[PDB]
């Protein structure tokens, strides 16, 4: 105990196909669905599964190796335990192979620009494998905005991640019992804000953390290549163990820079191809 267990953290892309009806959303669905990445987990954690039907797709094609499922976050309070804590949902989800004894979703209380538009929050499961409790906490925090000052999307960070450590404390589970949090924090590695995050969620970064990695990255991202070609490459995505209650010997984080199959779109005359998962690559979190 933790012994082997391992959580894949993806922010699939999948925006609402009202607004953004030509990035793929239904076909990626299945691409991810299909891929190598997504087999052999314990728990996946999915964020920006927003479009209805795409992710309602996405998370029916994963039920085969994840039956254990919770509701994407900030739909409604059905299906959930507790609800706790805008045209649209959170875009979190948490699926695994083992069963869930307890899930409730907590909608963050502060929000700025364009993410006031969505009810971002965060979901917390309990499943039980073998006899033994884990505690998965999935989430997907503020990203900076054009319209709203740096300074104002790290204070909102800051108090969403203070909102994931007083639900933490409020729950009071046992300290012999591991809790990870996991999901696209929009804190960039080796930054000031970095830093204060290992503070404020309680973590430390795991361990042999290679930041020269980029989990969001315009230069090899094909998606990205297309709508911010110039903008650097950012580490935003990450799986922690909470640092107040179990740990294994070793947890590490590797950034899977995995290509989809080629996949086509078009937009008014024009064909798009692309042949990325999704515009961030997903992470792995996995014991030594």
């Amino acid at each position: 105990y933790p012994g082997n267990f391992k959580i894949t953290s993806h922010n699939v892309y999948l925006f609402s196909r009202n607004i953004y009806p030509n990035w793929g959303q239904m076909h990626r669905a299945d691409l991810i669905a299909q891929a190598d990445y997504m087999k052999n987990n314990d728990v996946v954690i999915l964020n920006e599964a927003f479009d209805t039907s795409a992710s309602h797709r996405l998370l029916n094609n994963l039920r085969e190796m994840y039956p254990h499922q919770t509701p994407v976050i900030g739909r409604s309070k059905h299906g959930w335990d507790k609800t706790e804590g805008a045209l649209e949902d959170g875009g979190v989800a948490v699926v695994s192979q083992w069963p869930i004894v307890e899930k409730s979703q907590h909608i963050f209380q502060r929000g700025g620009g364009a993410d006031r538009l969505s009810n971002k929050g965060f979901a917390y499961v309990k499943i039980m494998k073998n006899g033994k409790p884990y505690h998965i906490i999935g989430t997907h925090t503020q990203a900076d905005d054009s319209l709203i000052s740096k300074d104002t999307s790290r204070a909102i960070r800051a108090e969403q991640m203070q909102e994931i450590q007083t639900f933490i404390a409020k729950k009071n589970i046992p300290k012999d019992e591991i809790i990870f949090i996991g999901g696209d924090l929009n804190v960039n590695y080796g930054t000031d804000e970095y830093h204060d995050m290992l503070k404020l969620l309680n973590v430390s970064s795991p361990a042999n953390f290679n930041g020269q990695m980029a989990t969001w990255d315009p230069t090899t991202n094909s998606m990205l290549k297309e709508s911010y070609p110039k903008a650097a490459p950012e580490y935003l995505d990450y799986i922690f163990v909470e640092n107040g209650h179990a740990r294994p010997h070793s947890w590490h984080n590797k950034v899977l820079h995995t290509k989809s199959p080629q996949w086509s779109v078009k937009s008014w005359f024009k064909t798009y191809t692309y042949q990325d998962f999704s515009d961030h690559y997903p992470v792995v979190g996995f014991t030594d």
